[PDB]
């Protein structure tokens, strides 16, 4: 029979901007810096019974090649008897981290595993494919930092290869999210990403990264400053007849997070403090095209299979890849466009959004909140590139 | 309350030699060539209820990227309402698939999946990493083929950076394998695949892959003139006071596999044949100077954990990363050498070894064994570079 | 006070290589020792410590050629580390500038023997990638060397354009109204008459050969291997231009791109007598001259007038002119422009770079010593040298035999 | 055979030179040289410029922005009408030398009557190098740094002769000549002394054009030399760790350093200076090469003096400037001892030299040609030498006579 999972702690690094406070660190060693924390946090641990260190990372070309996972959990200290392995589903990987982790302890496989996820987009690197002839004359670089790179042309032919603002303007038009609703879900999320540092919440959640000695704390991708004027100005990424901007869209980021998922056998015998029972995860397929509307089918997907409305939730952290595409899910899932419950503390457009670390970031900050609020359940849910959606539920104990 | 689980229909493509007979095919249209396969094999199957497609691929910076997973299912055909995942355990990432597939159904999450791998070798890319200062004069390119790139000081101070042969090497040292025994061993599986060959049983797993046109159908990594004196005359790897040669080690090579998982009631809704239950899978870590030991700890935790005994296995699959580690696993596991329900058809050493494919062959290979032997359990198991351990078990409907 | 003579003794080269073919495997260094090991054995009189210079031409120096090829080969060839050397750079007409920059040193006396020559490996041309210019840069890039344009500046495409070099070639034919058919004409020519020569021997007197290695022995390399005999003029005509339909210039009316080597010694007549050299033709002149780089293959027409002005020596003077052969048509339109027939029996008497190809640094010094061993065949006095340069140039070169 | 023609050397300008990423980083090579030559059109305008015959310029590097003959890509970016020809030097440190030396012999033996003779490197935006594949799937791909140095090392090369850094050649230089750390440092410290003294009396701000850079807010320009280091000590360079390891006695401090920057010159035959409105500032006498050992490159001055000086029947002390390349203190001082000249002769690079100044490989030896002269009007002498040593082992020289 099926075993209850708890999350247990949680933290994660500061996400930097691109280039930025977080732009030295190798993603191995950013990867290690939570995983540290949780055994620093957790004394009540036997650390050697960790089961599986599960991480999320969509490049895997850097310093996270070979299997991220488990090179942090050796620079983490955590004992060479402790397996590792990585997820890929782009910017979907870390949350897919702690589901993996919880259907690997429901199905009585393992007890006691940590989740999460890291990218450094910073430290993203170039490739090259190898020579197809001797002399070949048709030798490339591609930048791996984000989208496309050796593409396809059955892939071009058959679905295209927009790039990702490009499918952020193509559900705008579909979906009919207007640049003006676009720009003020922005402002909100810039709005209540200031409100939350300010209060100390993301604090709450962040372990420093020491570079050596430089301490980085805070993060860096917020812009208080906004001011709807401000938006209203920049012009469209892909033209002026287009609605997608720098302003309204998530950035590039550098960040890593993890947490412990347990089952109650192993909560009691590491003296671990449940927090919130997993509930269930699911994914969804749509048009790479309009890969932002991706969330929605993996929301219907998993409330339908657990009996649970939308509107049960007490948090959605829904990610904001770019605002066309966020206010376009709520719309599709009958949720107003500056619901109470939605990004409470503001979101990507606001904080970044490190590919293989977002997910787990969403899941610990929707538990993180509920806490705050004393809501119950809670709904994580993020888009894909190629055209794909995640949800994960969570309930508070 | 947990669910069983069944491998269905499997099927693999030949394994190429480095440069060889599929270095041409991208890796994500390689990956959609068994899709594809299954496709045709199963004309029962609403494809449209696929719930999930998760890949093994431990490269993943070529044109694997990006989630390889989701590029080949749309390559081969499949909706694009069907989601995917890539994982990365390096040579067990193809066992990992079938693995997570199975804890994916087993939790009551999905019904009806598909699991397999893929590597393509030849066209693993070189890397290199950004500059961190303006007009820095420190780039370099990196090849990503096979081992270490990339390496972090604290890696290699406390861990070291062995190549995966200085590992063979060292447990030929430290576990007391002689360079007769390995040699013995890699002659026995090139006997034993050049038998299976002749007798059709790869043709039964095999889907050809057709390069625009020269039809690809059969292993190309077999060396089946291979006799213990030229293997005798091999001079070692990594030099005269060693063991390891290229004649008792895995090769360097490019396959895909894959296999549909389902559970009863998807097996009945699609017309499939059930063909073995998934028993279970775990992981072990190890030191990484000595990877190859690896699938000791995994196979105790695992049988261990069911409750079977290493002798009651009717097939061993055991990954041939080299001849000495695969000796040194048996010993350790009190299984002769020469056992005969190990690796009964030859394995890596005469096969080829594409990293992400290799462990979703050894799982549906092993199948295959039990249904041509009338057997009814099977253990596959594998090492995994930088110290790690995976073993899945099986029994026969 | 007074100019001294110059003459140009032995010259020798190596075959000339297609790309990816026969001298692939050879370092562009290695390959620009080869005829300067042969110019050591053909030459047994000379003191080898008295070379006043190694001047050698070279396009590309990113490679194998790089860090001053000149000095890099005539250690390789093992000539004294007292010798040094230079190498030049001005595109293909490279090695015809290294001649006339040796006859300048001797010509003006701070000089008494001297080799010139030039190389070129085409096929082992590298790739290139900028510095970052931020830290964490995205844009990087990598460039093939090969041929042609890389690194292109805004400002250049802007005020004169990019025009790759057969673009440029499309431009003369527009310009200058010269014929698909007439380009077809004069590209069989060049493969007839080389084919014509190799089968007399002549190319032979010219080449030293490249050993290679295999994997069961050695093999020669002896032959040019770009030649084409069995060209027709309807195979010709079968072939697709370039650049598109409406235009002229095809593969089979073009030179190709190519490997090869080539030097020769210069002395003044003191060090003729006192080396044992045999002298063979006196150095008249060389002159250059500009053009616009989008038609840079009229590039000779204002260098041969302005030689053959200051000379005063008329262009049908001379007993041979060898004129380079980029494409067909850039060679019609120069001949036009100079009055001379498209087919006229002293030019490219033993064909041209359509039918040998043209490693860009080692065929200027292969069109002087062939114009030299032409003259020498055929009993004529005065030769002229010429050929275009990318970015719109021309380089001239006279001589008389001896 | 008629009459050789006398050269003279009239205007010459040039860039302030830049640190490696520093103030000339973001100028392209070839955007670079252009900047003397477009100098050189608005200081002399008696010049019909059309009847200019060649520009000759030295780089060292040409896998850059300086591709493709640099020499003809600056002309046209300088604005100096498309048919006028040029060609591009190369040999390493004294390629601008060369260029001069050229220019002169083209002129001298008739076939010419007005040239310009200059050279750039841009050592900031050296490029990597990557070789093809010789197979198809190679595992055997490598980048290179162009920026100084070896790059695709023949084997045949290092083995008969070595592939010694430009430092470990001033090592060995140290070692075989007896060139002690202590007069090195003494030397580094005379050379940033003289520099800081010359740029205070705006002896260089004479020889310089601005240089005109990019930035967000509007253009800035730059007018000084970056590198020197004017308030150096000998407690400074004694403290200064070797390049080559702890035994050895090359430093930063000691040698030249990577540097970008441009200069050029008109060279011209009497009728040419006539018709041009041109000053005869001063006439080239000729120039020599020699080679030696790679492995002390830095000796290379020595042989190349002496075939000038024997040939033009000049002694060494003769001359009013001596302007010696100074890649390495170490190389410097071996030279001038070899020639027989006090180790701080007071004629010896007067302002200071490349230690102080920074040495980008082509522009260097054009630099020599035209501060030399620059000296030799200030102070009123007449017979000028400049000389240098080459990677791989040789040296130029050039000589020059006021008026
Ligand atoms: S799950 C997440 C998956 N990840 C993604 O999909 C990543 C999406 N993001 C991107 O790809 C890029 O961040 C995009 C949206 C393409 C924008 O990058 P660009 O390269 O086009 O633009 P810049 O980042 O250079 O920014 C352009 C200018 O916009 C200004 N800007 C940003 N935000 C604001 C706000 N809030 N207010 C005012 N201006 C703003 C930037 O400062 C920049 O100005 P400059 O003057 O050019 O520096
Ligand atoms: S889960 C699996 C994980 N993957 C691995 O750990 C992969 C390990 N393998 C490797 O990295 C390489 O395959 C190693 C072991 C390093 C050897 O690489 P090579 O490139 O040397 O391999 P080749 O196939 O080219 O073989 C080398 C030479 O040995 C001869 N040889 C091999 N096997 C035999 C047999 N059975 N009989 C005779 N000769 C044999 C090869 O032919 C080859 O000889 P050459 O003359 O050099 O062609
Ligand atoms: S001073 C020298 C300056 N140098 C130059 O400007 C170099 C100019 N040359 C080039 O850049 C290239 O050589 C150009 C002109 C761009 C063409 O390059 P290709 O790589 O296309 O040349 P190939 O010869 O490899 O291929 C062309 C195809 O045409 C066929 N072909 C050529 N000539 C003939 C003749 N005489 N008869 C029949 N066919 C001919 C080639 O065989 C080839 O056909 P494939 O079917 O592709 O083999
Ligand atoms: S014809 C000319 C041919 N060209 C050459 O041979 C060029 C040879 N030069 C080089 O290759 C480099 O310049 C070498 C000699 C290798 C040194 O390169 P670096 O990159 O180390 O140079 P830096 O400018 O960074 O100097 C290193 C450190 O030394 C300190 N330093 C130098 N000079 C002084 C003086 N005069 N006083 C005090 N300190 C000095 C530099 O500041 C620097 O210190 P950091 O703290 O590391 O910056
Ligand atoms: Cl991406
Ligand atoms: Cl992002
Ligand atoms: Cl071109
Ligand atoms: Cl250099
Ligand atoms: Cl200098």
């Amino acid at each position: 029979s099926m075993h209850d999972v708890f999350i247990c702690d949680a933290i994660r690094t500061p996400i930097g901007r691109f280039g930025g406070a977080l732009a030295s660190v190798r993603a191995d060693d950013l990867a290690a810096v939570p995983l540290k924390a949780l055994i620093e946090r957790n004394p009540g641990v036997q650390w050697d019974q960790v089961d599986e260190v599960f991480f999320g990372c969509a490049n895997q070309a850097g310093e996270d090649n070979r299997n991220v996972a488990r090179m942090a959990l050796l620079l983490a200290g955590l004992p060479e008897s402790i397996p590792g392995v990585t997820l890929n589903r782009l910017c979907a990987s870390g949350m897919d981290a702690v589901g993996t982790a919880f259907r690997a302890i429901a199905s009585g496989e393992m007890e006691l595993v940590i989740a999460g996820g890291v990218e450094s987009m910073s430290r993203a690197p170039f490739v090259m494919g190898k020579a197809e002839s001797a002399y070949s004359r048709n030798m490339k670089l591609e930048d791996t930092t984000i989208g496309w790179r050796f593409i396809n042309p059955l892939m071009k032919s058959q679905y295209g290869v927009d790039s990702m603002p490009e499918t952020a303007d193509n559900v705008a038009d579909d979906y009919q999210v207007s640049r003006a609703d676009q720009d003020a879900f922005a402002l909100r999320s810039q709005q209540k990403a200031a409100a939350a540092q300010a209060a100390g919440f993301f604090a709450e959640e962040i372990v420093p990264v020491r570079i050596a000695e430089i301490i980085v704390e805070r993060d860096e991708h917020l812009r208080p400053e906004t001011t709807l004027e401000a938006l209203t100005k920049l012009k469209p990424v892909n033209g002026p007849d287009k609605t997608v901007t720098a302003g309204n869209a998530s950035g590039v980021n550098d960040g890593a997070a993890a947490m412990i998922l347990a089952s109650a056998a192993a909560v009691k015998k590491h003296g671990l403090t449940p927090r919130a029972r997993v509930l269930g995860m699911a994914s969804g397929g749509v048009a790479p095209r309009v890969m932002g509307i991706g969330p929605v089918p993996a929301v219907r997907k998993l409330t339908e299979r657990l009996g649970i409305a939308v509107s049960d939730f007490d948090v959605i952290e829904l990610n904001e890849a770019f605002a066309s595409q966020g206010l376009a899910v709520l719309r599709e899932l009958g949720v107003a466009d500056d619901a109470p419950q939605v990004n409470p503390n503001g979101g990507a457009i606001a904080l970044g959004a490190p590919l293989g670390m977002s997910g787990a970031r969403l899941v610990l900050t929707a538990l993180h909140q509920l806490e705050k609020s004393g809501g119950r359940k809670g709904l994580a849910t993020m888009c894909v590139g190629v055209g794909q959606g995640l949800a994960l539920a969570i309930e508070r104990v």
